[PDB]
Parts: C-alpha cells; structure tokens; sequence
C-alpha cells in the first residue's frame, strides 16, 4: 500500500466511525486508522517526490502524522472507556486533519 | 513563534498544572503542552542552528521531543481517569525533561 | 544504549510482562519498553551505518519504533485500567512486532 492507499483507508475508516453504533466498531476502525497513518508516515507523498528525504518538507510531513496519531489516540481513548458519541465527535475533528494532509501533499 | 516561545508555553502550562484545581484544567494545559511540543519538534533550537535538518543532532532533538510528547500523553491519560493528584505528580517529571531540553538546546 | 541493547531491553520487559502478577509490574515494564523504543529511535542498525540518517530505510526504522511505541501505549492504557490480562495479550502481539523489526534490520 502506498500513501494514497493509506489516505483512502483513513477516509473509509472515518466513514465507518461516522456510521458506528457500539465502541468495538469504533475501536477497530481507529486501530486501522493508526496502522494506515503509521504506514503513510514512512512514505514519500507525490508532491514531495522531487525533494530529497533529508529536506525540511519531508520532516514537516512526518511531524504532521504525529498530530494525526495523537488525535487518533484521543478518539481511541474515548472509545476504550465507553463514550461512543464523544469518540465520533472527536473523529469529526480527525477527518479535517486527514483530508487536509491528503489534499496538501497529493 | 519559535522554539524559545514553545519552551515558555511548556513552562507556563506546567505551572498551571501545578496550580490546577480540577481535571479539566490539567487536561487543557496538557493539550496546550502537546501542541507546543509538536511545534518545538518542528523547529530548530539555537544550539543546533549550525546543523543540517537531517543531521543526527536534529534527529536526537526530535526524538527527545517525542519523549516529552509521550510523557505529556501519560500525564493526560492519568488526568482523563480523574486522578488530578497523580497527573500533577507525573507533570513533575515533565518539568525535569523540559528543563533538561532547555539547558541542552538553548 | 545502541539498537541491540534496546531490543534486548524490550524482550526482557516483554518476558517480565508475560511472567507478571500485578498491574504495577506490567506498568513498570511497559514504561521501560517505551524508554527503550524512544532511545532506539536514535540508534542505527549495523547494516544501515553507511546509509544516510534521513534515508528511507532509517525513516522506516524510526517509524517502526513509532509503531512499537503506539502498541506499548495501548498495552499501558489497558494496564492502567486494571486489565492486566488484556495488557499481557497485547504484549503477546507486541512481541511479534518486535521480532519482525529485529529480523528486518539485523
Ligand atoms: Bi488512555
Ligand atoms: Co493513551
Ligand atoms: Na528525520
């Protein structure tokens, strides 16, 4: 899977979170999101393929995934305890970050 | 703004956690600390301004701020469980790491 | 410590978690694992010494340690809630990821 596939996986699991009812579905979708984000952090996005891996652009690209993962973790902690609608509301803020990172580097 | 202002934000929110009264204030201060630590991880400290962004020194700098981020996460997870005193005790460890990073990279 | 010693610390604390009785031991071993993974993010495997510190191989190395850190976080959050057995089960899968990362870069 490339970076685009990871972005698509993030978006699909965000859809699953939006269409979720219990906390187990939310937990599974958030674990999938974390795995996809960690896989995409290793990749080079299409916009930065003309840059060296040592460029500051790639460093900022990798650091943005830290914010992404912290938001994923906030949602996952809201889901681990019991609050499902709160986890969905937190993932609503997560979709903004996901799609902004997607459209910024594609 | 810059790395020094991020360190000042970290110190101010550490003092806020020290003077905190409930879990909401601790969580807010720790979220602000997480944001400031990410911003500082995106920055270049004064001592390392003569090093390339991909030098081992800068990599170790970003890893040290990752350590700070994980300690902030532990404090925030302790705060989300309603343990305000334990969250503040964990934030006492944050103060040592912040002071060490300040003295090491200023 | 270098990469091999950090991996050894990870494996020792995994064995401690496997043969743990209470939650405090699991939490202490997981904190040691977190410290070891964070420190190993600054290390270089002997077969990648000639490579660039920001080369895609080293990027995959550090982000694999990020994956380890997030799994450690899941185990530690399970242990904080008293779920010692779920934490041990998550540590079982964590050992698989540790062994995969070991076989990949050794
Ligand atoms: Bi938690
Ligand atoms: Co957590
Ligand atoms: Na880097």
């Amino acid at each position: 899977a490339d970076w685009e596939d990871n972005m698509e996986t993030l978006n699909d699991n965000l859809k699953v979170i939006e269409k979720a009812d219990n906390a187990a579905q939310v937990k599974d979708a958030l674990t999938k999101m974390r795995a996809a984000a960690l896989d995409a952090k290793k990749a080079t996005p299409p916009k930065l393929e003309d840059k060296s891996p040592a460029s500051p652009e790639m460093i900022d690209f990798r650091v943005g995934f830290d914010i992404l993962l912290w938001q994923i973790h906030d949602a996952l902690c809201l889901a681990n305890e019991g609050k499902v609608k709160e986890a969905q509301a937190a993932a609503e803020q997560l979709k903004t970050t996901v799609n902004a990172h997607w459209q910024k580097y594609r």
